[PDB]
């Protein structure tokens, strides 16, 4: 596990998106993962794997209300670094029914960071996003659909990141 993932799981969300300055909203509402956006800053991005594998409902209490109830889910928790400096922690939960067809690849991603560049085959949409916060830090959670199949993606922005 990891202190940053512990922090990510403590974020508290608002049903309504706050009226933040537009520079900060550009970042939080971005329709993609942070990969290319961070590279844009003049950085090399790398992933540290914290935890990966199949888990049962009891391991995903925060996400369960937002996804289909199934026997198993694929869990992916990472730390994203920019030139060696941690900038983000992320937690992705995929119901196993979403793992079919091209989407089965979500399972073999490893240390490659997630991004729209990887799913050119599938159709991508987001039906919900909320902004959260904890102890001065910003986070967000989104339900994305690949070819109609859902997954939940949560991101915590570390203070080293450009949002601050
Ligand atoms: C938030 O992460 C993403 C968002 C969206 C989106 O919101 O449409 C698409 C792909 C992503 O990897
Ligand atoms: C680089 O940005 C992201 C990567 C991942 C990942 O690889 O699981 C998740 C959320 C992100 O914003």
């Amino acid at each position: 596990s990891h202190p940053a993932l512990t922090q990510l799981r403590a974020l508290r969300y608002s049903k309504e998106i706050p009226a933040l300055d537009p520079q900060l909203l550009d970042w939080l509402l971005l329709e993609d993962s942070m990969t290319k956006r961070f590279e844009q800053q003049g950085k090399t991005v790398s992933v540290t794997m914290i935890r990966e594998g199949f888990v049962e409902q009891n391991e995903i209490p925060e996400e369960l209300p937002l996804l289909p109830k199934e026997s198993r889910y694929w869990l992916r928790e990472i730390l994203l670094s920019a030139d060696g400096e941690p900038w983000l922690a992320a937690r992705t939960v995929v119901p196993v029914s979403t793992l079919s067809g091209p989407e089965l690849a979500l399972q073999k991603l490893g240390k490659t960071p997630l991004g729209r560049y990887l799913f050119t085959s599938s159709t991508l949409t987001r039906d919900f996003i909320e902004i959260g916060r904890d102890a001065g830090l910003w986070g967000r959670r989104s339900r994305l659909r690949l070819s109609g199949k859902p997954l939940l993606l949560t991101e915590l922005f570390l203070p080293a990141s450009p949002l601050y």
